[PDB]
Formats: structure tokens, sequence, C-alpha cells
């Protein structure tokens, strides 16, 4: 459970945004990428996998679960691919917030920036700091030093 | 302390490969970039402070110590922006040893991809996942949840 992460894509200014959720503390990061392609989803995980502890990635999609690029990017970093299937159907729903909560931020910020990734990278910025009292970097931060140790 | 980074900017290939090392622990987050500028500068640092609680940075050059950029992505993201003088005359030492060991990496994995920026990541992972008995990115995640703590 300190290892799972979920993806998640959405669309936004006729891009992409790229997002991997820490399922246990809903710390984030994210990319703008120009279409989700397996090798776009490969070169994130991989990004993903040198910075934080993941165990297992839920997939945002059968194109990525199929993706042969994508099998061997989590070959490479020791990670174990599942499907995205919301067996838990509290799950559907709480992406679709997340997506919305997103979008919001950036709303609140894209004056702010001339390029879409800027402004994502503001509202990252912004939901892994919000107090809710701990933030999600907070979170995702105290669930793996209990792991750890 | 467990807010306290280092910017470190190498060269490959013709390319920039920008270095945001955490000081106390080692763990790495790089990129590679055309060339160093102060708007790519700002946009990596802006990236790391929405994933890491980025207290101060140690910036790499007078350049990016100037870049009003740099400034402004270093007060919107909450940054202390200070030199990157080493005051400690083993600061020099111990960066230029960075480099070389990533170098090195890129190396060993260089074959395993077309473009350099896939090497530098499976780099990133090799080098914050190396046990030394803990690694890069286990010390920095027991560094920061003591002092959240
Ligand atoms: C990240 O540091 C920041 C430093 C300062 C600001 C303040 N806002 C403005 O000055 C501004 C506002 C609106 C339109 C254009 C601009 C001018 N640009 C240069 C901002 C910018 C800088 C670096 C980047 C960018 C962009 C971008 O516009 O998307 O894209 C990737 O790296 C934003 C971000
Ligand atoms: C991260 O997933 C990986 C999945 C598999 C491999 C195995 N190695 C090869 O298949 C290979 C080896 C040498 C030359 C070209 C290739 C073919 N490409 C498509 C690998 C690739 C994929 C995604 C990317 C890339 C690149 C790249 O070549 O740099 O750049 C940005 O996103 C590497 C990385």
């Amino acid at each position: 459970s300190p290892g799972i992460w979920q993806l998640d894509c959405t669309h936004l200014e006729g891009k992409v945004i790229l997002v991997a959720v820490h399922v246990a503390s809903g710390y984030i990061e994210a990319e703008v990428i120009p279409a989700e392609t397996g090798q776009e989803t490969a070169y994130f995980l991989l990004k993903l996998a040198g910075r934080w502890p993941v165990k297992t990635v839920h997939t945002d999609n059968g194109s990525n679960f199929t993706s042969t690029t994508v099998k061997a990017a989590c070959w490479w970093a020791g990670i174990k691919q599942e499907d995205g299937i919301p067996y838990n159907p509290q799950s559907q729903g709480v992406i679709e917030s997340m997506n919305k909560e997103l979008k919001k931020i950036i709303g609140q910020v894209r004056d702010q920036a001339e390029h879409l990734k800027t402004a994502v990278q503001m509202a990252v910025f912004i939901h892994n700091h919000k107090r809710k009292g701990y933030s999600a970097g907070e979170r995702i931060v105290d669930i793996i030093a209990t792991d750890i140790q």
C-alpha cells in the first residue's frame, strides 16, 4: 500500500495531462504530453519510479496495460503493472473528482504562465502542499518512512 | 537541512543535464535540456518544489543566481535562493564526484535507449536505489519524516 500508484489521463487545451496518484496519500506527479502514447507513459513511469518506491501501478486504460513499451519500462523499473479496474466503485468518482480539482487549480493559476505545463506544475505544487491537518506531501513521506522502518 | 538542495549542471552529448541534489541524503532529480537558461532552471525548480519540501536552493552559478525568472520561480514556490559558493571546500569535490558517478551510470545504460533523457532517468533510478545499508531514496524519506514529526 505504501508502493501503490494510480495512473490517470485527462485532457485540456487539446493536450494530455498524465497524472500518477499515490493512492494512500493523494500525492501526485503530473506532466503535459501531446498525446498519450505507450512511449510517453513508459517514460513517465521510469521517472516516477526513480523518485519514489513504486511497487504497483494501476494503469489508466487497456492500451497502456497492453503496451509492450509500458511493460518493458515496468520490468526495467521493478514495477508490478496492474489493471485500473475499480473493483472498488468509489475509485471512478475519486479520480473524476481529482481531475476536476486539478483543472480548477489550473484555471486559478492559468494566467500566471504562457505554457500549459507551467500551470500544471503550479497546480501539482498547490495540490501537494494543501493542508486538509496534514498535506499530501506530508502523508506520502510519513506513509513510506513508516514502511522503511 | 531536511530542506536544503544543491543545483548542479553538467554536459553530455552536446546537451545539458540539470541536477538537484538533496544535500543530506544524496538523493537526486535530473533532467536533460538543450542549454541552461533561466527559464529552464526556473521550470525545473518549480517541478522539484511541488514534489519535495524545498526550503533552500544553492544555485549552481551566478547566471541562475541573478536570473529574474529564477528569482520569480523561487518566490512563487517559497524557496530561499542562496549562492552555491562552497564555503566548505569539500563541496566542489562532492559535486565533481557525483557528475563522474552519474556519467559512469549513463555509460552503463546508454545502449538501452536512443534518447539521452531516457538514459539519464535510468541513471537517476540506479543512483537513488543504490545501497551504500540504506539507499538515497530511503535516506531522504527518513530525514524528512523525522522533521515532519
Ligand atoms: C517557472 O518560473 C516562472 C517564473 C515566472 C513566471 C511568471 N509569469 C510570467 O513571467 C509570464 C506570465 C504569463 C505569460 C508569460 C510569462 C513569461 N514566462 C517566461 C513564464 C515562464 C517561465 C519559465 C517557464 C515557462 C514560463 C511560461 O510562460 O510558461 O514555461 C517553462 O519554463 C512563471 C513561471
Ligand atoms: C522508458 O521505457 C523504455 C522501454 C523500453 C526500453 C528498451 N530500449 C529500447 O527499446 C530501445 C533501445 C535502444 C534504442 C531505442 C529503443 C526504443 N525506444 C522506444 C525506447 C524508449 C522508450 C520510451 C521512451 C524513450 C525511448 C528511447 O529510445 O529513448 O525515450 C522517451 O520515452 C527503454 C525504455
